[PDB]
RNA sequence: GGCCAGGUAGCUCAGUUGGUAGAGCACUGGACUGAAAAUCCAGGUGUCGGCGGUUCGAUUCCGCCCCUGGCCA
């Protein structure tokens, strides 16, 4: 333990208020964390509380007070979730129990994963001394990110993968002891829950600079031991998995750039797409770059190597445990990731005409913009000519400008629509349909 | 409380743009054989979990709930 505004939080006192006067609470975790750091306050909150009393009875009056709902999971901890559309509220409190409290504190602390992450404090002290026996002041002053032991990144192998986002999100180095133990065993991160990869996963491509930390459990082969799938464009020599890793990360840098390729009516809906509630169609787009070929060592002579894709991914998806509409999305997005280059390539000739945009935007016009961005980082990953590009870019011009406004017997009614939406592009005209049908 | 997948005949499983719910096995009958196994032919009235919406028409499209399981880093 080395030595209120600092540490205040609005909700705090209605904690003080629930908890009892034998009973003591300490606030651990994130929060301390973050603040340490002086990053500002979010838009959400998460707060892991450690009291002796009774959690679920302090959550249920916690909640009771602030108007937030209950809940109860597996220690057995209890949870407060209060959520409007601009801020969210995630409350867990924990048990703790002794016959020493101090005792117990640095017994819990020392049993977390990073330094970063065992530093608490007293609720009294926060309405400065502070509790960390493992020191994290002191690494988050030197702004690395420690673990404890490796004993306890071990017994939770999925914390393997938090090293990594943690480090990359609060922008800290992780230490050796760390990726020694990642070349040891890359292949821990399987022994742990698979929701838990897919939600970390995801959890890192979240960011702008996600392409260095995939790049980074590729290179440890820890994106290899979840994702096989990976190890397999290394088989082919053309580069295969330097390509998708610079193409990762010129969709980055596009995306954030994405305001001045795509019109605005593409850039309209684009990242408003929601997939596990925390998580937008950007991430989906990433995951779609690393995936953008993972078809051609399947196949080559690569002619089917795009839907082998759509397979390859859907497998991935299955398998992970991620959404089917987000998995479907991510699939159709490598299926039809090689549709704005023949596009291109017939616009180059000028032989893009009326049926190749209508097909084009029937056949997918919600994957639209994703799809160009992705075109257009693959197109300057593969180097291509400055003459091509902006043929590229052209292309799609065209393509935006033509739905921007150019747009806007089981088997007879079938028929009968597609006639008329032939014809709108009168009984007498259904009459001369039904005759030209049965003759 | 959040996300995700399953719910279909007695059991267990197909059903990617919507167009009268099938297949295998099991069960029965018959042909065959001294007998049997084997082989061959024949037999689905299923409130597609429940209530609603869009369509001429919903297992599939949309909304709201029940139940089962997985996860809550």
């Amino acid at each position: 333990x080395x030595x209120g505004l600092n540490f205040y939080l609005s909700y705090f006192d209605d904690v003080a208020k629930v908890l009892p006067r034998e009973h003591y609470c300490f606030i651990v975790g994130g929060w301390v964390r973050d603040r340490i750091l002086g990053e500002p306050v979010g838009y959400n909150i998460d707060v892991d509380f450690l009291t002796t009393a009774d959690p679920v009875e302090l959550a249920k009056n916690f909640a009771k007070r602030i108007g937030g709902h209950f809940f109860v999971f597996e220690p057995t901890i209890a949870s407060v979730v209060l959520h409007l559309p601009p801020y969210r509220y995630r409350f867990d409190f924990s048990p703790l129990k002794g016959k020493d409290l101090e005792k117990a504190l640095i017994e819990d602390l020392k049993e977390r994963d990073f330094t970063a992450n065992a530093i608490a404090v007293n609720l009294d002290d926060v309405l400065t001394i502070v509790y960390d026996p493992t020191g994290g002041i002191k690494d988050l002053e030197q702004g690395l990110l420690r673990p404890v032991s490796i004993e306890n990144l071990k017994r939770d192998p999925v914390r393997v993968l938090r090293g990594f986002r943690i480090a990359i999100e609060k922008n800290l180095q992780l230490t050796e002891d760390f990726y020694e133990f990642v070349k040891e065993d890359p292949r821990i991160v399987l022994k742990s829950a698979v929701e838990r990869i897919t939600h970390e996963l995801f959890k890192i491509m979240k960011e702008k600079t996600a392409h260095k930390v995939i790049r980074e459990l590729y290179e440890y082969g820890v994106l290899e031991a979840i994702i096989p799938e990976i190890g397999r464009l290394r088989e082919v020599k053309d580069p295969l998995d330097e390509h998708t890793l610079k193409t990762l990360e010129y969709l980055e840098q596009v995306i954030e750039d994405r305001a001045k390729y795509l019109s605005a009516e593409l850039l309209e809906n684009f990242g408003k797409k929601r997939v596990l509630g925390e998580f937008t169609d950007v991430e989906l787009l990433k995951w779609g770059a690393l995936f953008h070929d993972i078809g051609k060592p399947q196949t080559f002579a690569f002619y089917e190597h795009d839907k082998v894709g759509a397979q390859i991914v859907r497998e991935i998806g299955e398998r992970l445990r991620w959404g089917d509409e987000a998995t479907e999305f991510v699939a159709k997005l490598v299926r039809h990731h090689l549709r704005p280059f023949f596009l291109r390539e017939a616009f180059k000739k000028g032989e893009l005409k009326r049926r190749g945009m209508a097909n084009f935007w029937r056949e997918c016009g919600d994957i639209a913009p994703h799809l160009f961005l992705l075109s257009i980082a693959d197109a300057m990953a593969s180097g291509d000519e400055e003459e091509d590009i902006k043929a590229l870019m052209e292309t799609i011009a065209e393509l935006e400008s033509f739905n921007r406004n150019e747009m806007k017997x089981x088997x007879x009614x079938x028929x009968x629509x597609x006639x008329x939406x032939x014809x709108x592009x009168x009984x007498x005209x259904x009459x001369x349909x039904x005759x030209x049908x049965x003759x």
